[PDB]
């Protein structure tokens, strides 16, 4: 009978490097023509702040309306647990629509990074599977790549975080590279950015050994 | 805001094994008082079929109704690729609403099964993570699950799949163990039920590599 609202945290990449730009991101949709204006208003533990950026909307291909507003945030102020509030307004709305988001609540945990050569089963195969086990970390926020010679490394897929048996979450890294790239003896190295390492990053190399 | 259906197709493992009894399941929520009354129907490829099993309303603790329908697949149309249309009638509606499953479309794929011991920096600690990677198999519906000497093991945790590169997918399974299980020398399975895997299974096994 109106929109919906929807509130998104920043990428766990953009809070853990401080020369990247964390933002939280409200989104409304089912915005039709006839009541074609939504508002915004945010919140930051209570308190009003301006700096918010409503960036214009789009059409639709069910002829409805997407509109979204950007807050950036402060690095610390995210991973300290500050609440960030979402306050929506629109004329077809018969009260606003807050939403409310905030980092996952807990005493942070060091991800654990081992990397693991292909099986003996995967070398007969012209292509093979670099795998990063990444476990025991808290929150799942997480970021994870791949490099070799200081290069990026782009053919890999990671899966979604997994919440473990005792309350942390893992993941796996899945590289796949030239059979003989691994071969020749090529160094590859899984990156792990979290908030509980120092730095917040830390490496692991794989080489054929 | 009257009725809605959600349409749950069978378990994975339902449809591998003939002992099992595969289901298609249309769960209608939001049933007014004033409206109670329902009426499914139900169609495999675009034929009304009329084996379903409807269980009387059910009333929730928020004053609607939830209403099930049960209809029982057999193994081969689900893996042919047959379509489970519920049809969902309610006087609260303007129109009946119709939802439709089926396993997703494309050519099945042999999931590739492999598996890898403990990083050698992992046994510093008391427990241990076997891993067992499975790859290329499509459609994503899959089972996975370890043992060691016969009997099931508890302690693993899967991956949902994810979707390669290549339009396939793959995940990951972990069972973790007692460091001193791996040093005894015991192996462990992963055993794999996928509809391209010649009697929907397969199993490797893993131990300490003398
Ligand atoms: C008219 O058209 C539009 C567009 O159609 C869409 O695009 C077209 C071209 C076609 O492809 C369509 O098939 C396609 O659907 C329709 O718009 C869709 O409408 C629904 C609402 O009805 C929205 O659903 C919500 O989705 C969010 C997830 O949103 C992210 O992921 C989407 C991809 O999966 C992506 O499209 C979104 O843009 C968004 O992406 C994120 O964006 C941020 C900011 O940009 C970015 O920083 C992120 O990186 C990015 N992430 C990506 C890309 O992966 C989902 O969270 C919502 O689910 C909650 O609410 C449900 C209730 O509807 C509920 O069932 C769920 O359980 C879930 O509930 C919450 O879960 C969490 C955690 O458990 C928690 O808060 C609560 O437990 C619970 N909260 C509750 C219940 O309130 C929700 O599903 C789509 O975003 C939207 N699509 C687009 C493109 O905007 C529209 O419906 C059409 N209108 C019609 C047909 O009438
Ligand atoms: C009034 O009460 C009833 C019952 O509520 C009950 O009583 C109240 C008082 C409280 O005590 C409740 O806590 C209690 O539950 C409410 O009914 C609920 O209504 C919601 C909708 O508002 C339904 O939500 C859907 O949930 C399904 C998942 O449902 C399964 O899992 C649930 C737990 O996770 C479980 O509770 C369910 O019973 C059900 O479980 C499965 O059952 C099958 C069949 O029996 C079984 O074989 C399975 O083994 C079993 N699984 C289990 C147990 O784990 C979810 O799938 C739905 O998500 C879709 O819809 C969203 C839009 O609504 C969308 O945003 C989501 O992304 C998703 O959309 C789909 O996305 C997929 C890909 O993700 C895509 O393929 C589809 O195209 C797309 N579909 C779209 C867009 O339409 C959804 O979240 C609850 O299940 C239902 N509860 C029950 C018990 O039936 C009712 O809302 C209350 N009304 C009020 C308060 O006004």
């Amino acid at each position: 009978g109106g929109p919906s609202v929807f509130l998104f945290p920043p990428k766990p990449k953009d809070t853990l490097m401080i020369s990247r730009t964390p933002e939280v991101t409200c989104v409304v949709v089912d915005v039709s023509h006839e009541d074609p204006e939504v508002k915004f208003n945010w919140y930051v533990d209570g308190v009003e702040v301006h700096n918010a950026k409503t960036k214009p909307r789009e059409e639709q291909y069910n002829s409805t309306y997407r509109v979204v507003s950007v807050l950036t945030v402060l690095h610390q102020d995210w991973l300290n647990g500050k609440e960030y509030k979402c306050k929506v307004s629109n004329k077809a709305l018969p009260a606003p629509i807050e939403k409310t988001i905030s980092k996952a609540k807990g005493q942070p945990r060091e991800p654990q990074v081992y990397t693991l050569p292909p099986s003996r089963d995967e070398l007969t195969k012209n292509q093979v599977s670099l795998t990063c086990l990444v476990k025991g970390f808290y929150p799942s926020d997480i970021a994870v790549e791949w490099e070799s010679n200081g290069q990026p490394e782009n053919n890999y897929k990671t899966t979604p975080p997994v919440l473990d048996s005792d309350g942390s979450f893992f993941l796996y890294s899945k590289l796949t590279v030239d059979k003989s790239r691994w071969q020749q003896g090529n160094v590859f190295s899984c990156s792990v950015m979290h908030e509980a390492l120092h730095n917040h990053y830390t490496q692991k190399s794989l080489s054929l050994s």
